[PDB]
């Protein structure tokens, strides 16, 4: 929509009130033009045909429990983009400013959300194992790194090609939670994920294993479901991801982490210059050591924290 750029204030899924970037022609729309070629968000109401409408409110003040889902779909894409932007310099997801366009109330009970290949979208979930998903920044972020994915190694969907996308999915989705220093930790998506019960989230980088996801290379699972273990493998590569940077001793072996930002240089940088659609995980270790030997050097301490990380998970 063509109109005045301006700023709405409105309350997010877990209550918090913040204002978000709007655009005024007769109503306010959810568009916001200071970010790239803007970010856009839209109201699927209930259904599954997509896009839907651009969301548009009369006093530009988003209070309703319908409007909340809408709030922090907006805002946590810009926020995004504000990581992606700053950290990296990459302009959105195709790094030349794409515009970015989700729908929120997609279906009914809708416990996911996803990044379709145009755009996110997110369900409100039951109320019971899930509350509307754009609530945890994490999550918004993780499907937002799937474009990035998309536009960069391409990295297809399946066996541990995918698991690796997802990995890079978590890995930044957790990275941009630190950002913007909402309770950061290395669990994904405990903001939204079952209401009745605290401590708990979908998984955990730290310890996938407390999930049941594999921690070590040997414990991978060779099935056909979830498309070959896309979200269950993934648990090897958070893991070693999560000892680069924090460091710990894991089936003995140790390794002295070098913390979130060198982390996520390195991946970023195997990520967009040596990832190529079909890369396993053994070619994920070769593109990393690589990212850190042009970074910092070959005989640096990164280069040998990323090594350890591999060895301990047991990807050679
Ligand atoms: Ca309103
Ligand atoms: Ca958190
Ligand atoms: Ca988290
Ligand atoms: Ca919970
Ligand atoms: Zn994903």
């Amino acid at each position: 929509i063509t109109g005045t750029s301006t700023v709405g204030v409105g309350r997010g899924v877990l209550g918090d009130q913040k204002n978000i970037n709007t655009t005024y022609s007769t109503y306010y729309y959810l568009q916001d033009n200071t970010r790239g070629d803007g970010i856009f968000t839209y109201d699927a109401k209930y259904r599954t045909t997509l896009p839907g409408s651009l969301w548009a409110d009369a006093d530009n003040q988003f209070f309703a429990s319908y409007d909340a889902p809408a709030v922090d779909a907006h805002y946590y894409a810009g926020v995004t983009y504000d990581y992606y932007k700053n950290v990296h310099n990459r302009l959105s997801y195709d790094g030349n400013n794409a515009a970015i366009r989700s729908s929120v109330h997609y279906s009914q009970g809708y416990n996911n959300a996803f990044w379709n290949g145009s755009e996110m979208v997110y369900g409100d979930g039951d109320g019971q194992t899930f509350i509307p998903l754009s609530g945890g920044i994490d999550v918004v972020a993780h499907e937002l790194t799937h474009a990035v994915t998309d536009y960069t190694a391409g990295l297809i969907y399946q066996n541990e090609s995918g698991a690796i996308n997802e990995a890079i999915s978590d890995i930044f989705g957790t990275l941009v939670e630190f950002y913007a220093n909402k309770n950061p930790d290395w669990e994904i998506g405990e903001d939204v994920y079952t209401p009745g019960i605290s401590g708990d989230s979908l998984r955990s980088m730290s310890d996938p294993a407390k999930y049941g996801d594999p921690d070590h290379y040997s414990k991978r699972y060779t099935g056909t479901q979830d498309n070959g273990g896309v979200h269950i493998n993934s648990g090897i590569i958070n893991k070693a991801a999560y000892l680069i940077s924090q460091g710990g001793t894991h089936y003995g072996v140790s390794v002295v982490g070098i913390g979130r930002d060198k982390l996520g240089k390195i991946f970023y940088r195997a990520l967009t210059q040596y990832l190529t659609p079909t890369s396993n995980f053994s070619q994920l270790r070769a593109a990393a050591v690589q990212s850190a030997t042009d970074l910092y050097g070959s005989t640096s301490q990164e280069v040998a924290s990323v090594k350890q990380a591999f060895d301990a998970v047991g990807v050679k």
